[PDB]
């Protein structure tokens, strides 16, 4: 595989939430801590950003509605209307606050399932690794624009993916240092039968799982925060490590397939220095990377349907 640093993009405090819109060949992503959204159009070398005054953790185009995006603003799920280039949104319309009385929580990773439903989970704003408060839950946003809860006691609500046959959902609580698998019922949007798919400790994989995505062959690509890598793992059988790709930045946070043929992997990372880092500060930068030559394709990002 070839790993390239995307020079055009600079350094992010906590780059996260990459989303590839295939119809416009555009990558969107966030910096959680700096309260900014980012847009990159690789074919034209265009980069823009947009500032808000709440912590943000994902940005997904709204189905059927050009120029509108579903985003997180601390604990609110909101529709942002944005021209893709001005430094502030045109307007913000809140949809729902998922946890109105839990003042010290925030939303973290979120993604649409293959049907267009937004799934996303919460966590303490001061969550910590490897130990910290455990106050998060996992939700989806339903038809009556109210949330349904699917899991609780989550420390660090992170990456989501769904199997290509819509039978399984994969989920990461970074605090557990493992990837879980659930049976997923597409009819009722219910998950059940939680079991560990991949346990870091059994494979001497350092760091913590963070974001993840799935490829056309059904394998998972998982970002390893404080592991300086992405790993490829099987979904056909538990506890199988298929490949490792080293990424120069130690704090890799998430991954999305993109490019015209959906065979380039975009990788975000975090430059924020944490206490108890296993890496010296000079190494922790927060660049965005592109990985090519993996031999597989993924899928385009799914828009949220409301
Ligand atoms: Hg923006
Ligand atoms: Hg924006
Ligand atoms: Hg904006
Ligand atoms: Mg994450």
């Amino acid at each position: 595989p070839v790993v390239e640093k995307i020079a055009e993009l600079g350094k992010y405090t906590v780059g996260e939430g990459p989303h590839w819109d295939h119809e416009t060949q555009t990558l969107y992503f966030v910096d959680t801590v700096e309260k900014t959204f980012h847009k990159y159009v690789p074919s034209q070398k265009k980069y823009t950003f947009c500032k808000v005054d709440k912590l943000v953790s994902f940005i997904i185009p709204l189905a059927g509605s050009p120029g509108r995006f579903v985003v997180s603003l601390e604990r609110e799920i909101a529709i942002l209307t944005w021209d893709g280039v001005s430094a502030a949104p045109t307007s913000i319309e809140a949809i729902v606050n998922v946890e109105p009385h839990i003042k010290n929580n925030r939303l973290n990773d979120g993604k649409a399932d293959p049907l267009g439903n937004l799934w996303t989970g919460t966590m303490a704003i001061d969550a910590g690794l490897p130990i910290g408060p455990v106050t998060g839950s996992l939700y989806h946003l339903g038809a009556d624009k109210k949330v349904k809860m699917h899991e609780s006691n989550i420390a660090i609500a992170n990456g989501l993916a769904w199997s290509n046959d819509l039978k399984k959902m994969y989920y990461i609580d970074s605090g557990k240092r493992r990837v879980d698998e659930y049976d997923y019922d597409a009819s009722t949007l219910s998950i059940s039968n939680q079991r560990p798919l991949f346990t870091f400790e059994k494979h001497e994989v350092p760091g913590y799982p963070d974001g993840q995505t799935i490829d056309e062959e059904g394998n998972l690509w998982v970002a390893v925060f404080q592991g300086q890598r992405i790993i490829k793992i099987s979904t056909q059988q538990p506890e199988v490590l298929l490949d490792t790709v080293k990424i120069p930045d130690p704090q890799v946070t998430s991954v999305a397939f993109g490019g015209p043929n959906l065979d380039e992997l975009y990788v975000t990372s975090a430059g924020l220095q944490l206490d108890d880092s296993s890496f010296d500060k000079s190494l922790v930068n927060g660049h965005v990377y592109r990985v090519t030559g993996l031999g597989v394709k993924g899928f385009a990002g799914v828009k949220v349907k409301l």
